[PDB]
């Protein structure tokens, strides 16, 4: 829709290098008051070790970024996490860890390359990706402190870059695992607040409940979950870990973590529930087409429902297959040319009956006033489910959601933020009234924005009082090669921007650290 | 979402009686000067042979409308259909013919109860239903001139009330058949227009092209069918009809129509489309959710696709079993109950790939560039496809729908006219812009219009230079108890009104007729 001939996204996949200290960053317009925090973000900065290119784009050195709001001025900080994959690399000028999506050449060595994600446990911050290993971070210097096994402390191989974090410090997640069956599970996760004796919380891990596999042996790939007061959900996906493909490609030849995934076609999607209070899986069988998901962006309770919102990708094809650099890399015709065939993104609502009735066997069960979306009970005992959609462009994703989690997170709501991917390059913010289904943009060209987070006003009074921080990178002419942009969240306007005059790669996820 | 407290709907079900001849209409505006012409419209008019009720909304005894505009007046007539069924009916003062939902008790005696729609053979115009018998009627007097049975021409069982008229005045329709296997199967049947031996076309009538069907002895409800200058698409639903259990209860017991159909759970929705000038069936196994299927809006080529638009209800309980006459004159807190849990409306893009390669097995073949719908080919060989929708509200149905059909029926267009249903209850008109999704609503308090019909502007530039005519009733106080509406097509302002002081019952399908 938009086009960019001139190719400036290139800029996102190019190496940088870390700052001794903190630049100042160039204000225009007006920085609130009340904004006085850190911005922190995960995401690649390093993508060739010498002449060994990294291929996918989650391969990457870890590279974390801060934007500090103090005292009337912003300044802008990057360091690359110190981890065994990036320690290794510089010793031995060389790739030395099988990334996501390239294997190294000289028992296994998993990755530790924390590019995605940074979430707070009790006093500490952890920067990391989907294994399980977690790397511990100075908040205010970007010093890399620890490495964390999480294997050490519960039983799972892995845990998401997405972990739910409740109002009082408690943070869940999930991760696959090893049933008693001796078949895969997938494992809730859940580490309490820091208490009274002061210990450190992940020593306190536990498993909260186990969701059973579609097949024994593979699981889906998961990358995010939903969390109400009541309820945790899980989906699903036919995107498929087939175990055994690099537990025969570590023995005999050599491949990375991509060439495990395989695709079920005939399966579909399988949602799944627990009580989060009773730590019990719920036999409720929902079902429906096949999708991509790697975000969910808000879930909650409605009367004997649940409301479950996503970032949908329509098809069984991995996405991430169209994700390795050389492809993000090419010209822009190329670019909208070899996305084509991908997956069409779609945000959906799917709404999953909680009491259900074999009295209303063959009849849809959402009785619910304001949506669309349907589930029907059929004779089976299976739950078949149709979305209410809420936003779909051609090859325009809405993606990267936001919401103002720490008041409307796990429950009712109305607005969400995002970034807008057009033939999966990132040229837009968005927000989205999820009732209404009324849009708002904010737009520059040659300009190519991060996921938008959302920061509350002190006083707020409405859901969406307060503004939405990303970081842009503009290439250009003569242009500041990026900036931070505050936007009001009303109404997407900008108010402000703090300039720096050195690139910025692509960024994942973070937060913002109110300090 | 607007409410109608007072009941005025239940005047759609009360029975009227015919004119002796043609009132006058008290016009209100202006009617257009190029407006010459006949509209004619059929539904029920007759809910009770003396106190034997009928129960269904496809029950009641065919009612011939028309409004006429003749040298600066309009004119309302109407007649009923001389049936055997209505014939017989009064004849012996009771119900005589089993109809759709109501068996009569006193070979197989199927009904002509031709309530559902009319259209143009040759010189001729037929009332239809959904069987084997079309009465051809007289256009300007509204008198009954003969029974027909297709049976004597075609091997069909019946034919939907929906055939596709060509510019040359070739009809093409569907009905279902015995197959040569000893199964059930789909006909195309083409009556082809007047040529100079000036003998009746209906005589001439021919089998194109066959259909296989899911099941070997249950096909589906078929009620309308798609058409492009090149193609035949046929969408085959979950709702089955049960051969058996008519010709069991024929024998033994006494069953009406309504008693055959069941709801298959497993299959969803399978769709099939036919080359038209070579007359082949395709053997692409298209395969999507399931969904109820009345009407289709519009088919068209673009490239090596058809696009296939349209109006669904999601579910595979059958949407008829909602419209039995008591639920439909229940008050309004009971109708929006009722329909709590009926299969919710949609509007659907779906987009058929025709040029299938096996090098694409996996991948989302729909390579258009303004469309979110996918079709993905399963190792398999089913194509598996995901609509975009058009237009979603809940329990707002965007339903008998209509285009501007002479210029753009089978070929590319933008814009498709609607009856709004509100839990079924018809309320309001609405225009579609099926690209940008822009809708336009005409509506006003305890009115209750009907299909709008298209007529062009002889001298139209635009797919939308043109009006809108619907049929209206408003009870009320002191209400002229209905009228017949004119609307701008291009914005659905009201441009005219044709009043009468008489009541108005329920109609289905018409067309206008240039006079
Ligand atoms: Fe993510
Ligand atoms: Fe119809
Ligand atoms: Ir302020
Ligand atoms: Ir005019």
């Amino acid at each position: 829709q938009v086009e960019h001939p001139a190719g400036g996204y290139k800029k996102l996949f190019e190496t940088v290098e870390e700052l001794s200290s903190p630049l100042t960053a160039h204000v225009t317009g007006r920085i609130p008051l009340w904004l006085t925090g850190s911005l922190l973000r995960c995401g690649p900065g390093l993508f060739e070790v010498g002449s060994e290119p990294f291929y996918h784009l989650f391969d990457g050195q870890a590279l974390l970024h801060k934007f500090d709001f103090k005292e009337g001025h912003v300044t802008y900080h990057r360091r690359f996490i110190r981890t065994d994959a990036y320690v290794r690399a510089m010793t031995e000028k060389r790739i030395v860890i099988t990334e996501f999506g390239t294997c190294a050449f000289p028992g296994v060595e998993v990755t530790d390359n924390a590019l995605v994600n940074i979430y707070p446990v009790g006093e500490d911050y952890y920067a990391c990706t989907e294994t399980n290993f977690i790397t511990k971070v100075n908040p205010e210097t970007l010093e890399t402190i620890k490495q964390v096994d999480l294997c050490n402390y519960v039983s799972v191989n892995g845990a998401t870059a997405h972990p739910h974090i409740e109002n009082d410090g408690t943070v869940y997640n999930i991760g696959n695992c090893f049933g008693k069956n001796f078949s895969i599970a997938y494992n809730i996760v859940k580490i309490p607040p820091l208490q009274a004796d002061k210990e450190d919380p992940i020593s306190k891990s536990e498993i909260v409940v186990q969701f059973p596999c579609s097949d024994r042996f593979k699981p889906s790939y998961v990358h995010s979950f939903g969390l109400t007061p009541n309820y945790i959900v899980f989906v699903e996906t036919p995107v498929k870990i087939n175990l055994f493909k690099f537990l025969s490609s570590w023995s005999l030849w050599g491949a990375n973590y991509m060439d495990c995934f395989e695709s079920n076609e005939t399966m579909g999607v399988w949602l799944h529930i627990a009580d989060k209070k009773r730590k019990k899986y719920i036999n409720n069988k929902y079902r429906t087409s096949p999708f991509n998901l790697f975000h969910h962006i808000n879930t909650y309770e409605d009367h004997e429902f649940l409301i479950v919102d996503l970032c949908c990708w329509k098809g069984f094809e991995f996405v991430y297959n169209y994700l390795y650099l050389a492809n993000l890399r090419e010209n822009w015709e190329e670019v909208k040319k070899n996305a084509r065939k991908a997956p069409q993104p779609e945000v959906r609502r799917y709404v999953l009956p909680l009491n259900i009735d074999k009295a209303d066997t063959g009849k849809n069960l959402v009785t619910l006033p304001n949506t669309t979306a349907t589930a029907i009970l059929c004779s089976d005992e299976t739950i078949w489910l149709e979305p209410e959609v809420l936003f779909s462009g051609p090859r325009q994703a809405f993606e990267f959601p936001q919401i103002n989690y720490q008041k409307y997170g796990g429950k009712p709501y109305t607005y969400a933020y995002g970034l807008g991917l057009n033939h999966f390059v990132p040229d837009r913010l968005c927000k989205l009234n999820v009732k209404t289904k009324e849009t708002w943009v904010w737009q520059e060209p040659d300009s190519y924005p991060s996921e938008p987070i959302f920061v509350s006003h002190p006083d707020a009074l409405e859901e969406d009082d307060g503004v939405v921080l990303s970081v842009v990178v503009s290439p250009g002419a003569g242009q500041k090669p990026a900036y931070l942009l505050i936007l009001n969240a009303k109404d997407l306007s900008e108010v402000a921007r703090a300039e720096v005059e050195i690139n910025i790669p692509v960024t994942f996820h973070g937060l913002f650290k109110k300090s």
